């Protein structure tokens, strides 16, 4: 029965409210002086910090790497009512080669530095000296707020001899092996933390980030005193969750499947990232594609019979996860997506597919819930306060774009949150936006 083996997906709430505590106990392991460094969920002081310490205002380049393309902005910041604005003016997108990506980190950065100046030159101005923010969605253990070294690589990146290593410098290194601009460096922020950054002029209550698109992360205002691993007890820290890693050691164990087990295993990075394993786009497509198999070698799916590209590792996209759930009832997509695939389904064969497709995608709806509300009852707990007000800003693909994923979560984590009133907030141009505020504000000491 088809029924039997996609109910293998569905959680309970009691399934929930243990992921939720689970999580939370790890947060508190990698807040503390003696488990960081054991801990799978690091939690990774980012030296962003709470209140408004004077802004600069004008131009400020953005980087943004954290995906197989590459992004290059230019972002004006400038005063005004609630504070400061920030809008995106130019920007350039840049796939990065193949082999680049697999290259070394010396190597990578100048593909990165030439793009920079493709960008630079192509609009008028590689004669200026801007200052930089740079979003690397990777995890990265901060000395500051502008210094920074790679724990490891994520999502599938591979370049040789990066990790390790303070990604500023490898960034200012190509900058002066080019001769070409002159660039100041002076924030690397999160993905999760950018995203928060470019709501909280719109929002105030926005303290918490998180991203849902190929990877899943998320990023949160700490108590100074809560974070053990940067000395002062006063004010707010951003702290960089890096909840991918959350079940690397064997948290989520009774919870995985076959179909994460098979993902892990033929992945980049096996062992590791295994909680955004259930839930990033990078993976949902694949775990949907495995399902498929199951199904078929057990006879209930195109009559036993896969094609070629079906038995392909990548061959079932994450965003047909998206078009399948977005059918009509007519079939129409399912069978379009099915039929490129080298495929001819019957009218069942469609309902199927459809019902492998939401069975992965509300587990990862209803498992990422379980992050956040732990997230966010940790800090209602921490600020001591009754009916708890915040603002979650989000960003990503998988959240954005599948037709009933944000639903599905939203409902899910207002469940497990009791007495918090959550407003999400979707972010425009948070990356770029983001890096630039940030920017902007370590643009007060120099
Ligand atoms: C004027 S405004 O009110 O419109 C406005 C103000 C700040 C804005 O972004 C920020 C940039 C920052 N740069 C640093 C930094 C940088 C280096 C060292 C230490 N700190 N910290 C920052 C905090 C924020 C805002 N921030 C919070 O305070 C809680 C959640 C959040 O996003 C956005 C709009
Ligand atoms: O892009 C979302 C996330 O992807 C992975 O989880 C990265 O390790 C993390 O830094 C990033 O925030
Ligand atoms: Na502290």
């Amino acid at each position: 029965m088809v029924e039997q083996i996609l109910a293998e997906f569905q959680l309970q709430e009691e399934d929930l409210k243990k992921v939720m505590r689970r999580m939370q106990k790890e947060m508190d392991r990698g807040l503390r002086l003696e488990t960081h460094e054991e801990a799978s969920v690091k939690m990774l002081p980012t030296y962003v910090r709470s209140t408004p310490e004077g802004s600069e205002v004008g131009d400020f380049l953005s980087l943004d790497l954290g995906g197989t393309n590459f992004r290059v902005m230019l972002v004006k910041v400038g005063e005004g009512e609630e504070g400061q604005w920030s809008v995106k003016t130019k920007h350039q997108m840049y796939s990065i080669p193949e082999d680049a990506m697999t290259g070394t980190a010396e190597m990578l950065f100048d593909y990165i530095s030439e793009c920079i100046s493709d960008f630079l030159d192509k609009h008028q101005m590689k004669h200026k000296k801007l200052p930089l923010g740079f979003t690397f969605s990777f995890p990265v253990r901060h000395e500051d707020i502008d210094k920074g070294i790679l724990l490891n690589w994520t999502k599938g990146f591979k370049a040789s001899g990066a990790e390790g290593n303070n990604v500023v410098g490898l960034l200012r290194d190509a900058i002066k092996r080019r001769g070409d601009f002159e660039m100041d460096v002076v924030a690397m922020v999160n993905d999760t933390v950018a995203t928060m950054i470019s709501c909280y002029y719109e929002d105030h209550q926005c303290e918490v980030g998180m991203i849902v698109g190929t990877g899943c992360n998320a990023c949160y205002m700490e108590e100074m005193q809560n974070v053990e691993l940067v000395e002062g007890d006063e004010g707010r820290m951003c702290v960089n969750t890096e909840w991918g890693a959350f079940g690397d050691s064997g948290e989520l164990d009774e919870f995985l499947l076959e179909y994460d087990r098979l993902v892990d295993e033929s992945s980049a990075n096996p062992g590791q990232q295994l909680y955004e394993k259930l839930i990033g786009g990078k993976y949902m497509g694949e775990l949907v594609r495995l399902v498929l198999l199951r199904l078929v070698d057990e006879n209930l799916l195109f009559h036993g019979e896969a094609s070629e590209q079906l038995r392909t590792r990548g061959a079932f996209e994450t965003r047909f996860v998206s078009q399948v759930e977005s059918d009509t009832g007519d079939r129409k997509q399912i069978y379009n997506i099915l039929s490129t695939l080298g495929l001819r389904p019957s009218t069942t064969d469609c309902d199927i597919v459809r019902r492998a497709c939401e069975s992965v995608s509300t587990r990862a709806a209803h498992m990422c819930s379980a992050g956040l509300a732990g997230v966010i009852n940790r800090m209602r707990e921490s600020r001591s306060e009754d009916v708890m007000r915040i603002t979650v800003g989000v960003d990503g693909s998988v959240y954005k774009l599948h037709p009933s994923f944000k639903e599905r979560f939203h409902a899910s984590v207002r469940r497990l949150t009791p007495s918090c009133e959550i407003t999400f907030i979707e972010s425009e141009e948070g990356s770029g936006r983001g890096a630039a505020l940030v920017s902007a504000v370590a643009c007060k000491k120099a």
